[PDB]
């Protein structure tokens, strides 16, 4: 089997993408942020506290025929934002751009916080990385790459975001039309859950590329880039008036720049992002400062190779016994 479903961004400024899942018979489609970062798929539901609850659609388990309560399992994650939920869990029937798996896990929110509940575009989050990070207790359970697997013609699923327009999530088969060039791969590391790998360097516009290994998650959740403090100075060094901005959180620019592209190494070969891709334009509305998509990792503790990154590739999540990742141009 395969599936493919368009992912829309969310906004003007690609903060995230939603991707339309069926969920439950009659279906019940909802819009779901898919996050490799991750490994819940959660909804908002009929259970979810009614004053956090703003204009998202909502999964009402009692008005599907296949849903069934997984008695005793409950779940509640916390993300790298600050953002949280939790709640209890049913098993349903789940289709992603026509593939469907039944039994898939899925997480009612009973509680969301303040960034969710504000946020009325986006219905839930489905997970898609290892199922180690799933955070149903007492029963861990699988994500719905992991449960479609066994079925797929091939055990993939590639991430293919647009810079201010729709992109494609596919399952099972790698679109050889959707990129240039040839895909390059590189090894992963599954020890902290995350599609893990290790970048081989960097460049700024059209400086000279940097050999260094910058060890890093392939995050879809993620909307910014996040790389170690001294690459990201490097980055605005470039720019005039850049300045990293302890009261904004982060770099900002002068809104009437033009940004240099930033290189990343994938092996042997070379991605680059187009300097528009990482304006994410005024701090607030009407200011001449605009928010950087390239900031400092220093306070996470992980490199992230977020949207701003994800989107200047064709990117296959590749979960063959011996997980990969693969980079095309695009």
């Amino acid at each position: 089997s395969t599936g493919s479903a368009t992912t829309t961004p969310i906004d003007s400024l690609d903060d995230a993408y939603i991707t339309p899942v069926q969920i439950g018979t009659p279906a019940q489609t909802l819009n779901l942020d898919f996050d490799t970062g991750s490994s819940d798929l959660w909804v908002f539901s009929s259970e979810t506290t009614a004053s956090e609850v703003d204009g998202q659609t909502i999964y009402t388990p009692s008005k599907s025929t296949t849903a069934k309560l997984l008695s005793g399992a409950t779940w509640s994650i916390s993300y790298g934002d600050g953002s949280s939920s939790s709640g209890d869990v049913y098993t349903d029937t789940v289709s992603v751009g026509g593939l469907t798996v039944t039994g898939q896990a899925v997480e009612s929110a009973k509680k969301v916080s303040s960034s969710f509940t504000e946020d009325s575009t986006i219905d839930g989050l489905l997970g898609l990385a290892f199922s180690t990070l799933n955070t149903v207790s007492p029963t861990q359970q699988k994500t719905f790459f992991d449960n479609a697997k066994a079925s797929l013609d091939s055990p993939v699923f590639t991430a293919d975001l647009g810079y201010h327009a729709p992109g494609t999530y596919n399952f099972g088969f790698i679109d050889t039309t959707a990129y240039t060039g040839s895909i390059t791969y590189t090894a992963v590391s599954t020890k902290q859950g995350f599609w893990e790998w290790t970048s081989t360097g960097y460049a700024v516009g059209s400086g000279t590329f940097k050999s260094t290994s910058i060890d890093g998650i392939a995050d879809t959740g993620t909307t910014l880039l996040y790389l170690p403090a001294t690459v990201v100075s490097a980055y605005w060094a470039q720019v005039s008036g850049a300045k990293s901005s302890s009261s904004v959180g982060g770099y900002v620019f002068p809104c009437s720049a033009t940004l240099p592209s930033f290189t990343f190494g994938v092996g042997s070969a070379r991605i680059v992002i187009p300097g528009d891709y990482i304006d994410f334009g005024p701090i607030s509305t009407g200011s001449s400062s605009c928010f950087g998509g390239i900031q400092s990792s220093a306070g996470i503790g992980i490199n992230i190779f977020g949207d701003v990154a994800l989107k200047a590739a064709f990117v296959v999540f590749n979960g063959a016994t011996t997980p990969t990742l693969g980079f095309a141009s695009k």
